[PDB]
């Protein structure tokens, strides 16, 4: 089906072992009528998950803006937030920190 | 404000160059009243995007199943996507890869 899209994994690699907790990011599904599988051409296994780990999200893709500083020497963590262009109220701060080269 | 909300940004680490393309995932925001801040005391820089860069996602919280053999010393990539209970129909196949303990 093309109904069903996933769009991505946050993570590509994990341990064997499982247990580990990861998101996707896909389009429309029913959360009583959906499944995460798995497999290989003689395996599968099954995302362990519930109706309440199914999020209703906006996802926002943007290129990062370059640092004023283009020198730098060592790792400058700044903030990120959302901001509202009409009354200016920004979110609380995500961490993000610029690399030097 | 609490109504603005990013719940992650994609990665936490990229050049000081910036241009580099990311995602965040958020609550709700209305496209056309909407912009990404980067900043700190003394400087603030804006996220590229466009109202084409905001999708509606939906995002599913799920541990990963633990992969049938356990001792496997080398990586193995399987397949994951999305399936209905219903009808049992699959999305497209998507990478993920298994590591050695």
């Amino acid at each position: 089906t093309s109904e069903l899209r996933i769009c991505r994994i946050n993570k590509e690699s994990g341990p064997c072992t499982g247990g580990e907790e990861l998101y996707l990011l896909c389009d429309k599904v029913q959360k009583e009528d959906i499944s995460v599988r798995f497999s290989t051409a003689s395996w599968e296994g099954r995302g362990d998950f519930s109706q309440a780990d199914v999020h209703r999200q906006i996802a926002i893709v943007f290129k990062t803006p370059p640092y004023e500083d283009l020198e730098i020497s060592e790792p400058v963590t700044v903030n990120v937030q959302l901001q509202r262009l009409t009354d200016g109220e920004c979110s609380e701060p995500l961490p993000f920190t610029y690399l030097p080269r």
